[PDB]
């Protein structure tokens, strides 16, 4: 399993460095040749905007892309989270 | 392609009656057995928060699970949108 982990752990700790995130609470990626295609679902704060909840997501995309040069696609979104025991997480 | 066909139409039919949804953006659905699991984005008004969409993912999931017997797990979350035609849906 180590070469999913080591790129799953490396977009978790990518994307936990954006302020915004709330933890990791979906993650799911496939390797398609050399190239890896990945959907991660993000924790922000509840009382965001939508529209300011998107530009934490944008801001994960362009962090996670920049450091993971194999990953070629890359879908994220946000759910409301808070130390949150209520939903899933990497944390 | 039908009984998938079928299933997504009445999904996407009803996540469309439920007041605030704009549009399902994205959708995805297997068989497990003669159950059905699916994962749905939805479009929302995107000055809602985030916890104001979430009202709208848990009544989608409502009327979907409630129309549909089959569906035994379904995860409803949202991303911003408007007669958008700057992101796919099933409109
Ligand atoms: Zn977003
Ligand atoms: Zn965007
Ligand atoms: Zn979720
Ligand atoms: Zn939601
Ligand atoms: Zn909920
Ligand atoms: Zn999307």
């Amino acid at each position: 399993g180590s070469h999913m982990e080591a790129v799953q752990n490396r977009i978790v700790e990518a994307a936990e460095r954006v302020p915004g995130v709330r933890g990791v609470i979906h993650l799911r990626a496939r390797y398609v040749g050399q190239d890896i295609w990945a959907e991660m679902i993000i924790g922000v704060d509840p009382e965001n905007t939508v529209e300011q909840a998107h530009e934490i997501c944008e801001a994960v995309q362009a962090a996670v892309c920049g450091k993971i040069r194999r990953i070629e696609s890359l879908h994220v979104s946000a759910e409301a989270r808070e130390g949150d025991t209520t939903k899933p997480s990497f944390s």
